[PDB]
């Protein structure tokens, strides 16, 4: 039993994740892309790209998951998350999710790199 609030821009997603359990579900479906950004609110670093992150629905096809590492800290362990924020890139290849890039820290030139890489842009 749980609640998620979704953003929609056009097809692209911006989530701030309550149930950890809702994740599986975000990736049981149209944008191929979906970038999962690892980040805490005590975290300066998280803080300072925060905004940056969530407006990239105006510029790429993508669905955007936030994770407070604090709330979950189960995925943080799983994806064994070293440094905040992390940013995890994902990719539908053949039917099925691919972890194509990681990026940690908060360098928005290098995080934009990555989104030019990995993601679709508009």
């Amino acid at each position: 039993s749980g609640r998620e609030n979704l953003y929609f821009q056009g097809q692209s997603i911006y989530i701030e994740l309550k149930n950890t359990g809702s994740l599986n579900q975000v990736f049981s479906s149209q944008n191929s892309s979906i970038v999962i950004k690892f980040g805490a609110v005590w975290c300066k670093p998280c803080n300072k790209i925060k905004e940056y992150f969530k407006n990239q629905l105006n510029y790429y096809y993508v669905t955007l998951v936030d994770i407070d590492v604090d709330i979950h800290p189960k995925l943080n362990d799983q994806h064994n998350i070293k440094a905040l924020p992390t940013f995890e890139f994902y990719f539908n290849l053949n039917n099925e999710w691919v972890l194509v890039h990681t990026v940690e820290g908060a360098n928005q030139n290098d995080i934009e790199k990555a989104f030019q890489k990995y993601c679709l842009e508009k």
